[PDB]
């Protein structure tokens, strides 16, 4: 019944710390994961690798203000608006979403850049100053857009709702 659910036990076995709040780096690639709600308390997580899982819903990551690098290659993210859960991540400089369905949506790269103001690199390609400027011209308001509802975060503050 916990098939696909990341558990506290598995995280703490792997990382050797006493609480989810003390997890700073976590690599759980290729673990058949579809539920990562346990990360709601991962307030100190900085480097997170979740590639090659079954994830479609990113709301738990609103609880991770320290996130610096986030690897999500080859998941099941189907809705571009899931990336709005990363809009308020002030320290997130590296993101990979390659091989999720959204990567083939028109204007995916511009949307992600315009949504995540801190980002310096997306999908293994650094974001140039002029690339960011152009993304904001196309999509000027994404930091104000409410992210989708989630079981695993409260509604983000400072959004049009």
């Amino acid at each position: 019944h916990m098939a696909g659910v990341l558990t506290e036990n598995l995280v703490l076995q792997k990382t050797k710390v006493d609480s989810i709040q003390r997890v700073r780096k976590l690599n759980v690639c290729a673990a058949q994961l579809s539920d990562i709600g346990v990360l709601r308390r991962a307030c100190n997580l900085e480097v997170l690798s979740l590639s090659l899982n079954e994830l479609s819903e990113l709301g738990v990551l609103e609880n991770c203000p320290r996130l610096s690098e986030l690897y999500l290659r080859k998941n099941r993210v189907e809705d571009l608006n899931q990336v709005l859960h990363l809009s308020d991540a002030p320290n997130l400089t590296v993101l990979t979403l390659t091989e999720n369905p959204i990567c083939q949506d028109p204007n995916y790269r511009r949307f992600v850049i315009a949504a995540v103001g801190s980002l310096q690199r997306l999908d293994d390609i650094d974001i140039l100053p002029q690339e960011r400027e152009e993304a904001y011209r196309v999509f000027p308001n994404l930091h104000a857009i409410a992210p989708p509802p989630s079981l695993y975060c409260d509604p983000a503050k400072g959004k049009i709702r």
